[PDB]
């Protein structure tokens, strides 16, 4: 499925190249302006565990899910992987622990240790 399809066929994204943020894009999007550090930034998104189950969805609650980018208010990986997408575009993102929850995990859905796969659709970027 989707989720062992990134892990096998995705491109890695970190600075480090130390494969801890693979992506594919699944939707291009527009132009060639990918957002800026500080940015408004508007998505859609879903998220699955390891062990094929939904732990979150923006669209199942009509609204998007909005943050500044680039200053911590998210996983690791959201910041990098944001950062790479253009309007309009959809991505696949598969994050190992390091660039997510880590050892801690979250309550109440996300483990200790967990790879998570995200898709997100970036719907707007604005400066404030
Ligand atoms: C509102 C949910 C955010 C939560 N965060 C930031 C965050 C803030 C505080 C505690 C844990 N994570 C995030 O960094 C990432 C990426 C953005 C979308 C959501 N999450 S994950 O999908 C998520 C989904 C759900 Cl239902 C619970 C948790 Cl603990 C995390």
């Amino acid at each position: 499925g989707a989720p062992a399809t990134v892990t096998e066929q995705g491109e890695d994204i970190t600075s480090k190249k130390d494969r801890g943020v693979l992506k594919i894009v699944k939707r291009v999007g527009n132009g060639e302006e990918t957002p800026m550090i500080g940015d408004k930034v508007y998505v859609h998104y879903k998220g699955k565990l390891s062990n094929g189950k939904k732990f979150d969805s923006s669209h199942d609650r009509n609204e998007p899910f909005v943050f500044s980018l680039g200053k911590g208010q998210v996983i690791k990986a959201w910041d990098i992987g944001v950062a790479t997408m253009k309007k309009g575009e959809i991505a696949h993102l598969l994050i190992k622990p390091e660039y997510a929850y880590g050892s801690a995990g979250s309550l109440p859905k996300i483990p200790s240790n967990a790879t998570l796969f995200f898709e997100i659709e970036l719907l707007d970027f604005k400066g404030e």
